[PDB]
């Protein structure tokens, strides 16, 4: 029989033992199958539902486990099955029964669960944003683009900002899961069934949506699984987004931000140093993800068909994402949560620079006035600011007229940080109007999505 | 001014030339929107109308292009309206614009077009595969796992298993393109416009199919070009699994296939043999696609928000996986529509190695037959055949009986590659009613996913 | 304290307890270090050295491992020596340490064991190639280029051209070991140790071969985990190079080998039908690893100095990597092995498709006639031998000299395939006299890399 | 023909263009050869040399360049040479010549001088960072783990910890070009040449340490190229690392650095704003280069030997490498030497949080006291020092005895930033003396990687 190296290598428990429940499903589904194509009698129905619900409780309170014989955890299954019915009833289980649409399915149902998950934690992170952001909804920060000085901004506008592709994630979620909800039950070892059973029943019990109409492709293809790693890895660099903002916040030099206890490592002799642990493991967990996904691809290139044993590589560079995330996502939460802001500091960031010279020149701009002619009025306000050592609000009226007829003491709505956000009330601007419309739309959209994926 | 490195590594007129249209286009938008709000007058209107289609025409035509002192593409751009309106009366046109809004907005732009371009590439080669399908209705293969001959299966079957995942990926662009179709423009560098825009109509006007909801993630996200990475990818992919499929055909070992001159490379020393030289780079494209994918994955990763120059890393990965596929997949399509079948080889092949003794147990098994008791009688089956030489078929009944007499002759109907498919008459199974069905509904939704990219 | 999720993020004992035994060599030679330094009294040396066998020793048998309540293998590791020394003398050996420099090292040593374990099972699959070369020297099989046939090779040839990349990451190994063996003991966080310890020495004593030269980037910096992770991603593609080859040799199609029963997998139903299982795992997980690869390097990616918790997600890839190695080298090593070559079936194959008519080409060539002519000459060789249906060598010479003047009856010699790979006298071609040369170089550079290995 | 589509993706004119030089040189080689097989007439041999010169002065020019017809670079050089020596004394020199060698030998080739081109560049960088820790002897900055302030150290050893990698990296390049110094030429298209040529001559003549052991491996392999493509990617890393130090540096809130004018940007928003575009350039970069590394290993996965055309996509991820860093290290190593830094500000900083009482307990560790007993007294010593709101120099020499009789005034040694980084005096640490000699080690090391890349 089979060498060492040959069954050490083969061997997958360790990380496929998470399918067992979804196996017995399938097992389940399969003994209703059988009964209707006439090969299983009552007597054997009820016994080998009996034995799977026997084998289920075991799996669930963890009294039957894998054995380092077995290489699989279906072949661990099958083993208990038997254990449990005896092997001429369980061998009435194998009629019609093939392992490649197998795995395909169990990989399918494993991962609509795993997914929603994910989902949920997807939704607890933007939850989290805002929450903080409804907190927190009229600090202002300084807005920043290559990490300078921009124009001021809400702190939620910000908050929100790394909300919105979490939601577009979410919403990634939703269109793959169409794709995933597709049965390979009845595809056999690649050419279909011959059994002559219905594979849109089959499809329909277990919780899919249909069956799959090419049985070849259906025992074959994983894109399904590439399509997940992408969408979590893609989940992880958005985690990795926000994660680089609270550890630059979190610096001393910046001090946006204070750290919970809870959701931080802290000094043992620098009494209030604390460190954004769960943030650089989010960063640095978007690197493993990225791996993941590129690794699976790698993986799936150059694939003869049908099914070969490279496919078995599906899983674990999948599951593993899942894993982070679902380690991931709540921290990250919490630690959202739990953010102290200091928006006094913030505040005193905000205008410096002379950062509001810029909305001058776009009153100007909005007043017809020229834009060269709008900018150099803006370049002599602050020269004229920083005559005095003073802000733009500050400046004497005169100095508006001196430097143009046009700036009217009106300019004034926006050289200050209050009317500088107040002033951009478009859809989707930092005003403060348009900051709660953007927020309960996200309420209602979390809401949409989150119905959306309800089974 | 910028020092010479500075410059040449700012550099992307070689690149990002192919924006040109795009700009042009919301160059005339804009010009509407700011007569609109009253800040230009008709005539300007028309000035700098006639002045962007003199510069679109002769952007067409290559009368005007990138200089080396241009910077980008915009630069250039503006240069030449300015050379074409007067200098500050183009400078009129910069009135409530920001580059990091109009960055993002273009690349959205051009990248719904370049992904119904490659839709188009990947509809033509499901054309091809399903055309292949229809005229070979017959056609009977060894079906492959592990690449060793497993159940055989229709010729079309397996093309159409081709089919199916770049239908699945067609899929991936239609749910793309709405996540693709939101404009940022009112964006303006980072918090919202202060023009008093409505960003809704300019969308409208310039094909989107709404505005973002957050100016920060408008200017800062870059998701959607790691989703048509991702999507390139894996197009590329199943691209290179049918690459596979198409190299190791054209092997004379396997002789699957016979190539033709035009869509292949060979020797003029010895005719019969030839290259599959556009499968082959299928396949190592893919690899390369898969990289500009992970590339672009790492980029994004950890960006603070908002804007950042790392973002301008956004095009070029994905520039490069259009390209590529815009060559890839004509050359496949040709390829695929110009193979010459071998049918007789492969019908030939179809019952090798006593392949049928699967199908021999599964008739057993649907007549009430225990599952380890049905596949010792094929292995029985087997054995004798072999020693006599002969096929399973050319059997007689004694030896049938003398193995199980519940192998009635009528068993042998499934002894024939063709009662064998006939068999598997099951949805998605290989079965040629079934497969005919499939290669219908194949045509029928590869129709209606055209339909749904049409704008 | 800390809150559930970051524990639950936080913790690394279920990867991280094979850094155990290292820890405690490390806690050794810093007993020894504190005692030399004045820092210990020598019953607490004796104390200390003793509790760390004894731990050592427990840890090795299984006894002491890692509770739920461990975030990482130190705070286990201490736990156990406070247990076993108590709380005052093993707080005592905390003197001069740091955590940062610590695990560094660690990875550093782990590492340095595990690419030598890893060169092991290269040098057992170069091994297993080159004894399957020497099992078959006289072997020719038709050489494949785009897997057609070109001109005929041995096929010790071929194996041995699977044997040279091999030798190219050991030696990729060498060059790797000399950057990963610097201690970056004494390092402390990452300003230096201020205890006036000699880092040197310390280096020394746990065999590295020097002290780092700055100590934030001893700290900070992964790059020897980054250029581990591309040697084994090397190896693994290689190994897919060598899995891809047998996959399509195994083919039934091809026919050039059949696989040994103990080293694949199969029916019992069809017993000579058999799928090369381990290759295609090879295969896969080659992908995986290149996955591993480019995660780690996307991990390392826009690090601020010196060290972030982003640093911990070092390890899991790199071991992932080295266990998947630690599979699949044995099992290859196997494959290759068990594998027999169906010599007459490759001979048959080898001269197929006026193959030879190249080589006489060459012949041609030689002789110094045009090389166009020599085609020409060679073209009309191949049709003249095609219509009467002959052999090239089938050919009475007067046949020769009608189609050009050259054709002396001599040039038969490169007519068979022996004189044909015969002909090809020169270093690294396909010649018995060159391919043995070849193969005694072989080993002797498989057993030079071996000795630059040991310590 | 070749098909439209076909030809259009076998161009590769755009960008293998780079390899003609070498293809001259070659040529040249080949015309060698050809003079000792006595297959050349000496006035047709220096026939073909005047012509080879004459079309590599066309190159220098530029006259010559590639057609639209012509496939790739080679096709267009043979094309020059028949242009300008007439079809037969050209056509002789196809004597004895295949792509399959010429393609990985040129790349070989190219990539030994690519690959001095990008260490000079490291070169560059490295020595503006010297320039910097030089000009910044005394200089005393906040370390930093988590982006947190930890204990201090001198700039110049940060600067130098950026400086270390990219030795190391310059290591792996005198590694690599050992692995690349072996010529491929004789190895023909697979079984290796017949034309009784010396191989080790041609890799001689053409710049090579030695010629290949095997011909197979010689013309299928590519392990080079993704050697380069790792060292690249990792060259790209380390710049990101110093980058995003940079980046984070130059934002108003850290304060530690003020950018050139001409070695950074200004921003569309605000002119009085100075954006670190360079630093964001190689930022994202790193990931392109890794996406590069990532997608060769892909396409070089699961190869079958010999050739396949795959293979052409060695060249353009690794050329798009060396592109991309022969732009970034310039740039880089200009931005580091234009760096203007805030030393007060750092100062200023660094003795914050009481990061010093660290210092203050690793004293006590020196003198003999035990670690938590030195833990407790800096604990203490914290408290005081904190009510007053006093540093622990502040406090007078009772309250110190007070906590611990051990607090001999010697202690202040180390209560003072500079005395802080003066214990640190074991290699790699942040003592002057250390750095300085760190310093000198590193210029008489890069001296030696500059004196390792000569030929």
């Amino acid at each position: 029989g089979p060498s060492d190296a040959l069954a050490a290598l083969s061997k997958s428990t360790h990380f496929d033992w998470v399918l067992a429940p979804y196996d017995l499903t399938a097992s389940r589904a399969h003994t209703m199958v059988l009964f209707r194509a006439g090969l299983l009698t009552e007597e054997q129905r009820d016994g080998l539902l009996a034995g799977l619900d026997s084998l289920a409780q075991d799996v669930a309170d963890g009294s039957f486990g894998p054995l380092v014989t077995d290489e699989d955890v279906h072949a661990a299954l099958e083993r208990g099955l038997i254990d449990r019915v005896g092997p001429d009833l369980g061998g009435r289980l194998r009629a019609g029964r093939s392992r490649n649409d197998q795995v395909a399915a169990l990989f399918r149902m494993w991962l609509r669960d795993a997914v929603r998950r994910v989902a949920t934690g997807v939704l607890d992170v933007v939850g989290a944003l805002a929450e903080q952001a409804a907190a927190h909804p009229s600090a202002i920060m300084p807005g920043k683009t290559h990490l300078q000085s921009a124009q001021p901004i809400l702190l939620a506008h910000h908050l929100l900002a790394h909300a919105h592709p979490l939601l577009r994630d979410l919403d990634r979620i939703v269109d793959f899961d169409k794709r995933a909800a597709v049965s390979p039950y009845g595809s056999g070892a690649l050419a279909g069934s011959s059994l002559g059973l219905d594979p849109d029943a089959i499809a329909a019990d277990l919780g899919f949506s249909a069956a799959a109409d090419n049985s070849v492709d259906a025992t074959a293809a994983r894109d399904f699984a590439a399509e997940a790693a992408f969408v979590f890895a893609m989940i992880a660099v958005d985690l990795s987004r926000l994660a680089e903002d609270i550890i630059v916040w979190s610096s001393t030099e910046f001090g946006y931000v204070t750290l919970h206890d809870s959701w931080s490592t802290g000094s043992s002799i620098m009494p209030q140093k604390k460190n954004p642990d769960i943030a650089e493991l989010a960063r640095g967990k978007s690197g493993r993800l990225i791996g993941n996904l590129a690794g699976l691809l790698a993986t799936l290139k150059a694939q003869p068909l049908a099914y070969n044993r490279d496919l078995q590589e599906d899983k674990e560079p999948v599951f593993d994402s899942v894993a982070q995330l679902e380690l991931l996502l709540p921290a990250m939460a919490g630690l959202v949560a739990s953010l102290t802001f200091n928006v006094q500091r913030m505040a005193e960031l905000a205008p410096a620079g002379y950062t509001l010279a810029t909305d001058l020149a776009e009153w100007l701009v909005r007043q017809g006035v020229p834009f060269r002619s709008a900018h150099e009025a803006a370049g002599a306000a602050v020269r004229a600011a920083e005559q005095r050592g003073v802000g733009l609000q500050e400046l004497t009226d005169d100095e508006l007229a001196a430097i143009s007829p046009e700036l009217t003491p009106q300019v004034r709505e926006v050289l200050t940080i209050e009317g500088s956000v107040s002033a951009r009330d478009c859809r989707g601007g930092t005003a403060p109007g348009r900051v709660a419309e953007q927020l309960n739309a996200i309420g209602e959209a979390a809401e949409r999505l989150r119905r959306q994926l309800v089974r």
